[PDB]
């Protein structure tokens, strides 16, 4: 598989379990259509969304439902979810994570692109 | 009642020129623009709008961080930064969404005042 | 020369009353106390050093962060944030020591001007 | 291994390669003594550091030696090092990853820790 999802929680310090995730592909038509999702295991992550064959070059978004998080938790958050837009290129063999470290009022991202 | 303010992580310095869209759920439920502008020598952007304005609602703020990159000379990996966050829900308040970015990561929050 | 501003990730607010040491590395590689305070309302530390004062040398800017939040009733991960770089190698510059704050996590970034 | 480091590269979206690390315990004359040491594998993680046995409560500090890493790259770095300082409690069985996120003028660092 080549995207996989990890997300972390910087109140807690531990894996954001049992978070939604909903990766979209950007349309001809500039709308977002949804591709794949999930929900974040024990580890915070969420691996088999896509298939070498599926992921093709393009623009998506993965849209991760920070809110809801936060609420299962008793804890007062400020995003929607927090949302992460990227282009993939075929430049070899390439593996893409994109990880997330989620606060109440802020998050942070970073995409991890291997071989 | 709504400041931008954007941090280069590579150069230690404010983000200058950073375009920055502001859009606003519509009933349809459609992402209505709301306003934009560019953030100053400073890295901040000031004036995006008024306290009539502003009222409640979701607002999704992008942060044209490809762009950014590409006229210094760097492929980055995002587009654009998202920031979503429902707005004025108890009142007005005032809001700094501040990013600090990097060619493949960034940072953003949110300083809500009364 | 030298400021020092800190948010609270969890409140979406300036880290107020955040207690700041600053310690130069001296001509023995001992950490020797260069100048301390805290952050105002606004979460800024202001007036830490002088231009005179702020000579050449290796600093080490500690962010009492677990005085913080314990002060707020909450226990967290680190016992602060420790910053340690060489100032003013190539002549004087203005340093910003910005530092975000959660429990178990935080960010820091300098902001370097001439 | 009670205590593992894993280290992220900001600029080129990678797991942060070689990077030394150095693990010290505050002694009872306030002194770090060494207590630990590696670099990076090409997962960006450092395993093995410790045992159960070793990893006693205590203040620790961890000193990732990111300077040397950006010259190793050719980008110019502003910190000395990263330098992530805490207390080591026995609350049941646990776990301590340290993670650090590195960017040239920035860098951020989180604790996951699991049962
Ligand atoms: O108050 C500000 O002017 C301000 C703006 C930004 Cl953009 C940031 C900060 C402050 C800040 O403390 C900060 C701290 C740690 C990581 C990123 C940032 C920022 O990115
Ligand atoms: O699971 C990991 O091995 C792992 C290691 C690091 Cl170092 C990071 C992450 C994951 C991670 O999700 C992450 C998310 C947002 C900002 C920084 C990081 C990290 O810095
Ligand atoms: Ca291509
Ligand atoms: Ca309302
Ligand atoms: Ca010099
Ligand atoms: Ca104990």
């Amino acid at each position: 598989c080549p995207l996989m999802v990890k997300v972390l929680d910087a109140v807690r310090g531990s894996p954001a379990i049992n978070v939604a995730v909903h990766v979209f592909r950007k349309a001809a038509d500039d709308t977002w259509e949804p591709f794949a999702s999930g929900k974040t295991s024990e580890s915070g992550e969420l691996h088999g969304l896509t298939t070498e064959e599926e992921f093709v070059e393009g623009i998506y978004k993965v849209e991760i439902d920070t809110k809801s998080y936060w609420k299962a938790l008793g804890i007062s958050p400020f995003h929607e979810h927090a949302e992460v837009v990227f282009t993939a290129n075929d430049s070899g063999p390439r593996r893409y994570t994109i990880a997330a470290l989620l606060s109440p009022y802020s998050y942070s991202t970073t995409a991890v692109v291997t071989n």
